[PDB]
């Protein structure tokens, strides 16, 4: 009967006002830390250096382009020299510093996969020394590793310090992330704890727009890095005066601080006359009521359930962080790809709570992802000559890619039964981060063949739709209570 107590101290009142805005404020920035590989490693055009022992002395083929690899060994052989990067555009990126062209075109993609490497083990690490140690005293620890590890790799002067700084500024904000939402919804009431995680998913997508003013405002990569990494220690410095969630003393066993905490919340909240009107006796009276991950294997009715689901977020993650990097080769400027890849998010969640309480679940979430998969195969067909009609492709897999996010996120909870449903959609979202490692690997081989990585970009979603077809239905129905009766 905790939701009682909440309401009787005030329910939503300027305590949470304060807090759930304060908390959820510093997600602006993910998005920025997310996709930065795009603005701080970009790859400008560049030539050989020709020594200074003088225009004609590069192999020029292809519309006349000069090579990239070759320099006329006599007025045929590698560069050794250096060299003589575009200064037009981009002025100074990762790529221009350490030399990562046409013999190290790997390491930008070991960079963006080590940065992943370290989300897993982030949510992993910070998950379980949270309900252990406490909501905010992760969420201070962490708000301090995300800017002393994020503003120490603006001044790197190697390459392996920088991959190593970024592997520990995803492993902090892999906790933050969790943190947010897990101490956000202990405090709110239960019967809007729906409103709330629809503002976890409508301020994350206005981190895009904050980068493609931000990265357009300062081009350099240290001075970026730095200015994206800083507002950490002002976020920081107030994350003391959080209050910790009184749901977790009382798992704890303490009670007596889950008294104090709501004493506190009712002052604040202006109910002194109910707040002292509590006592010991009452919460003991009130609050007197109060799953293996291994159970999903040995029982073949979870295995065939969650091996699906594995699949399908899986397949997701991986289509949707292969398509949104790679901005280069549309045509158009990157400062305008990211505003419109950016801006497709409103009608394909307009859409997609259109379309599911319509139709259901299974067809929604067939259709976005087998139009998705099309979308991004056509591309790796149509000629690099098209510049209006190969961009509308990629914004529209874009959005189905988004619905496929929100429809899945309510499938996989609606599904699963009640008692393992918190260790089922924990589990379902670790392997929507092996997508996201094994996403940029992917693209590496693109060396042996122009489009192999827009191939199976497209292949593997397409691939996925099709394991839909073996899902129970749960549109109209109770959710399910037990093994047992988990039937249709
Ligand atoms: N757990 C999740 C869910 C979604 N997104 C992508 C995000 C930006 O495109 O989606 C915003 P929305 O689906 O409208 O909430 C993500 O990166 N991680």
């Amino acid at each position: 009967a905790f939701n009682d107590l909440l309401q009787q101290v005030g329910g939503v009142g300027r305590f949470q006002q304060i807090q759930v805005t304060l908390v959820v404020l510093p997600l602006l920035l993910m998005a920025s830390h997310n996709t930065l590989q795009n603005f701080t490693a970009a790859i400008p055009t560049h030539h050989c250096r020709p020594p200074a022992d003088a225009e004609v002395w590069l192999p020029r083929d292809r519309q006349g382009q000069p090579e990239s690899c070759l320099r006329f060994t006599s007025p045929t052989e590698p560069c050794t020299d250096g060299w003589i990067y575009d200064n037009s555009t981009f002025p100074s990126t990762i790529v221009t510093e350490w030399d990562l062209v046409c013999s190290h075109r790997a390491l930008r993609q070991l960079a963006q996969s080590l940065y992943m490497v370290g989300v897993l083990l982030g949510a992993m690490v910070f998950g379980y020394l949270a309900d252990r140690l406490g909501r905010r005293k992760v969420l201070i620890l962490n708000y301090l590793q995300t800017a002393v590890s994020g503003t120490c790799a603006a001044f790197a002067p190697n390459f392996p310090i920088y991959c190593a700084f970024r592997l520990l500024s995803g492993m902090a904000l892999a906790g933050i992330s969790l943190n947010c939402m897990t101490l956000n919804v202990e405090w709110m009431p239960i019967h809007t704890r729906a409103c709330v995680g629809t503002l976890i998913g409508y301020v994350y997508s206005l981190g895009q727009f904050l980068l493609a003013g931000v990265a357009y405002a300062v081009p350099h990569w240290r001075h970026l890095q730095l200015l994206v990494s800083a507002p950490f220690f002002a976020f920081f410095i107030y994350s003391w005066f959080f209050i910790e969630s009184a749901r977790w003393h009382s798992s704890s066993g303490r009670l007596d601080l889950t008294l104090r905490a709501l004493q506190r919340v009712a002052r604040i909240n202006g109910k002194r006359e109910e707040g002292a009107k509590l006592s010991m006796e009452v919460l003991r009276a009130s609050l007197q009521k109060e799953a293996s991950a291994m159970e999903l294997l040995r029982c073949p009715t979870l295995r065939h359930l969650f091996l699906c689901l594995s699949m399908l977020w899986f397949a997701t993650s991986f289509a949707y962080y292969g398509l949104v990097m790679d901005l280069q080769g549309f045509g158009v400027s990157i400062y305008l790809i990211q505003v419109i890849f950016g801006a497709v998010d409103l009608p394909a969640k307009l859409v997609g709570f259109l379309v599911i309480n319509s139709l259901g679940r299974r067809p929604a979430q067939m259709a976005a992802l087998l139009l998705a998969g099309i979308c991004i195969l056509l591309n790796g067909v149509i000629p690099q000559d098209q510049s209006i009609v190969r961009t509308s492709l990629a914004v529209l897999g874009k959005g189905c890619l988004a619905a496929s996010f929100n429809c899945i996120f309510l499938y996989t909870g609606e599904l699963y039964p009640t008692m393992i449903r918190q260790t089922g959609m924990g589990m379902g979202s670790t392997m929507a981060r092996v997508g996201s490692i094994v996403s940029p690997l992917v693209s590496m081989t693109a060396e042996l063949y122009p489009s192999m990585p827009l191939f199976i970009y497209g292949a593997v979603p397409v691939a996925a739709s099709a394991v839909t077809v073996l899902l129970p239905e749960t549109l109209g129905q109770p959710l399910p209570d037990t093994v047992q009766d988990l039937e249709s």
